């Protein structure tokens, strides 16, 4: 077992007892930007060792570097830590709390001691002190925001609750993670802790968005009992249903939908919900709701109903003028809102108001495209064509919609592959000369980084200040560029910025 970490314990060790100068030296360079990451098993064993080795060795020469390394080496461990999350929350939960208890292995009592007793400064940037603070803050909070949107998620699981219904107030998608990527949080941005950390609350967080959205049009009175049971039945089959168990229905939400359900004209046709095939299937009618003088359906959520959609759009079927005009006024002034907006939370809501949840954009993709095989589109199929790519793509983005690193590669897959996905349809409606992908650009563009990393350069800086400072009267330490270039070389591998320096 050889690492980082132990090849340069294992190399200092043999210094201790300017030949010195050149090899410690060319040895800290090395281990700085070492290829392979520190395991918290490496950590942990070689932790000890290895300070006290360089709290003598520095003590017996004097060098700023050996005073630096050893004054900020826990923050630059954290910077270096594997950090893998399994799907399972107890798993993660787990894996998370061996990774706590890595850093106060690293920030214990006796590393203030060596630190103290050579001479040197606990109150480093990335000294014991402050990373351990900082880490204990956002590894809690973690916890405690990631059970949060846990418990008020919908729990089909195996995992024996019974799933809140009317618990749920509509959350953004940013908000559960936007305490963790504070300025405060700057210095250890990096870590693969907090990368891997965002990733998940994010993958938890997203899916309570929608659920909270779609619970929402559940409970509204405004809307028509059609309406009304139509939302109910596809929350059914898109978040309270899994192939291993049929049906997952809290009985007040049964009860309210039998109590709903009956109110509606017997013209059209609702299934029951119980235990295959989607529930949104079984629908049937022949009543043509989209017409003004029908009273069935909404006419703020009118594509809720995907049958009598999916049945416009592949046999290319010609409305009423008054229900065309019924359509245009809503498909036009969603899509005038999807184009005209940059907010995510705001297309969302206006996505899942207007009745267009996620699995109804893909049959609709799937019908216009079936359509343009068989057979110049009419407006509403136009429109539906629009509203249903580029409603695809934001649910497909939205789902690991977050501010860590991962973010930007599964975003360049998706613009990517947005446009080529159902090409026929894209390049007819006009979304075709990369249009949109600069939509999905502007409104669920990844992040840019570019404050925290450079926040925790300064501060890089302000201990190669001091340090040098005390160790060496003029500053000319040769191990600047060794330090900046893991900040620029982490920008540009996984932010992909630039990269560039003031
Ligand atoms: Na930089």
């Amino acid at each position: 077992s050889d690492g980082p970490m132990q090849r340069l314990l294992a190399s200092l060790a043999g210094l201790r007892q300017f030949l010195a100068t050149a090899k410690l030296r060319a040895a800290m360079a090395a281990f700085l930007l070492s290829g392979t990451a520190i395991a918290p098993a490496d950590a942990r064993d070689c932790w000890r060792p290895l300070l006290e080795h360089l709290c003598a060795l520095h003590r017996a020469h004097g060098l700023p570097e050996t005073a630096l390394l050893a004054e900020n080496l826990p923050g630059l461990l954290v910077h270096r830590l594997v950090v893998a999350l399994p799907e399972a929350p107890d798993q993660a939960f787990r894996e998370m709390e061996v990774i706590k208890d890595t850093i106060l292995a690293v920030t214990g009592s006796d590393t203030s001691h060596a630190l103290d007793s050579a001479g040197l400064r606990t109150a480093a940037a990335l000294g014991p002190v402050r990373v351990r603070q900082c880490a204990v803050e956002w590894i809690d909070r973690w916890q405690t925001v990631t059970k949060s949107c846990l418990a008020m998620s919908p729990r089909t699981s195996i995992e024996a609750l019974g799933e809140t219904s009317l618990k749920m107030a509509p959350v953004p998608l940013g908000q559960p993670s936007a305490n963790l990527t504070t300025p405060a949080y700057s210095l250890l941005f990096p870590a693969p802790f907090v990368q891997e950390g965002l990733r998940f609350l994010a993958l938890v967080s997203n899916r309570v968005t929608l659920f909270s959205a779609h619970l929402q049009r559940i409970d509204d009175a405004t809307l028509t009992p059609l309406t009304r049971a139509l939302f109910t039945l596809a929350l059914v089959d898109e978040y309270l249903t899994t192939p291993e168990r049929g049906a997952v229905v809290p009985p007040p939400l049964l009860a309210q939908f039998q109590h709903t359900v009956r109110e509606i004209d017997p013209a059209i046709m609702i299934p029951p919900l119980e235990a295959p095939g989607t529930l949104m299937a079984r629908v049937r009618t022949d009543v043509a709701v989209f017409d003004p003088d029908v009273p069935f359906l909404s006419s703020s959520a009118l594509a809720v109903f995907q049958p009598a959609v999916s049945s416009l759009l592949q046999l290319g079927e010609q409305p009423s003028a008054g229900a065309q005009q019924r359509l245009l006024a809503l498909l036009q002034q969603t899509w005038t809102l999807i184009q005209n907006t940059n907010s995510p939370s705001v297309v969302i809501n206006t996505l899942i108001d207007a009745g267009f949840t996620p699995s109804h954009c893909t049959h609709y993709l799937s019908a216009l495209e079936g359509f343009l095989a068989a057979g110049g589109l009419g407006e509403v199929q136009q429109l539906f064509g629009c509203i249903a790519l580029a409603g695809s793509n934001v649910f497909g983005l939205a789902r690991e919609y977050g501010y860590y690193a991962n973010y930007v590669k599964t975003f360049r897959r998706v613009q990517g592959a947005s446009e080529h996905t159902h090409g026929r349809l894209c390049e007819a409606v006009g979304l075709s000369g990369g249009v949109l992908s600069q939509t999905l650009a502007r409104i669920m563009g990844p992040a840019v980084p570019t404050e925290h990393l450079a926040s925790l350069r300064r501060a890089l800086v302000g201990e190669f200040e001091t340090a040098e400072r005390r160790f060496s009267s003029g500053q000319p330490s040769l191990l600047r560029e060794t330090a900046l270039i893991w900040i620029d070389v982490y920008g540009q591998t996984h932010w992909d910025i630039t990269p560039t320096t003031p």
